[PDB]
DNA sequence: TAGG
């Protein structure tokens, strides 16, 4: 498995960059901004998992992130 | 920064 956890996003980070952002990085497998309009916790960050492995592989030495107007903490993400 |  694959993934990178990206940590403190916008206010709404539209999965459709960190699809390019990502993407261009390899063979991204899917995005996951996860939003609740309930609480709204703080949790304003997304997930991404990679296909492959190599997006990952970077992603994860990358300190932080930036994805169009988003810049998360991205660290290997754990489902 | 932690979804589901």
């Amino acid at each position: 498995v694959k993934k990178i956890f990206v940590g403190g996003l916008s206010p709404d980070t539209p999965e459709e960059k960190i699809r390019e952002y990502f993407g261009g990085f390899g063979e991204v497998e899917s995005i996951e901004l996860p939003m609740d309009n309930k609480t709204n916790k703080r949790r304003g960050f997304c997930f991404i998992t990679f296909k492959e492995e190599e997006p990952v592989k970077k992603i994860m030495e990358k300190k932080y992130h930036n994805v169009g107007l988003s810049k998360c903490e991205i660290k290997v993400a754990m489902s």
